[PDB]
């Protein structure tokens, strides 16, 4: 597949689900993998599995983020929609600030309809609408490779 779709973020947001619900190719993932999901044909990336070298958090982080504003096409950033905004969030954030490609933000652990109001405090990282999944439930991903896919 010919766009590249890379997802970002820090750990235990749910990235290796999703790769792992998405992906043709079966680390927790196989990190680049075909994928398709009905009409739409794509390459994905889950960041989170790229080693960067005995290096500080923060530092491996801002360098998974970096990777996916070279590599892809449109990024995925993922956060976790039981912890709020951290301060971790932020820090990708402000990576991914430097990038002109689509970044489209996606809430994770939102396990029902019920918790979707979590989305709102996520306005905040200033990447507009947040897309709330749960990759342990299959929800929502659709709707985010909709909005994924309206990039390519
Ligand atoms: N409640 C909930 N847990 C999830 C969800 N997706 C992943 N998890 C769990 O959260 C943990 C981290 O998930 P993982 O995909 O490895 O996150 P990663 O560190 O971002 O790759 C694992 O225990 C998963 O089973 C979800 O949608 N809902
Ligand atoms: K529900
Ligand atoms: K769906
Ligand atoms: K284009
Ligand atoms: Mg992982």
């Amino acid at each position: 597949g010919k766009p590249v779709v890379a997802i970002v973020g820090r750990p235990n947001v749910g990235k290796s689900t999703i790769f792992n619900r998405i992906a043709g190719e079966r680390t927790r993932d196989r990190i680049y993998s075909s994928a398709e999901w009905l009409n739409y044909d794509f390459n994905l990336i889950d960041t989170g599995g790229i080693d960067i070298g005995d290096e500080p958090f923060l530092a491996q982080i801002r360098q998974q983020a970096e990777i996916a504003m070279d590599e892809a096409d449109v990024i995925i950033f993922m956060v976790n929609g039981r912890e709020g905004v951290t301060a971790a969030d932020e820090e990708v954030a402000k990576i991914l600030y430097r990038t002109k490609k689509p970044v489209v933000l996606a809430v994770n652990k939102l396990d029902n309809t019920e918790m979707r109001a979590n989305i709102y405090d996520f306005y905040s990282l200033g990447f507009g609408e947040p897309y709330p999944i749960s990759g342990t439930h299959g929800l929502g991903l659709g709707d985010l490779l909709d909005a994924v896919a309206e990039h390519f």
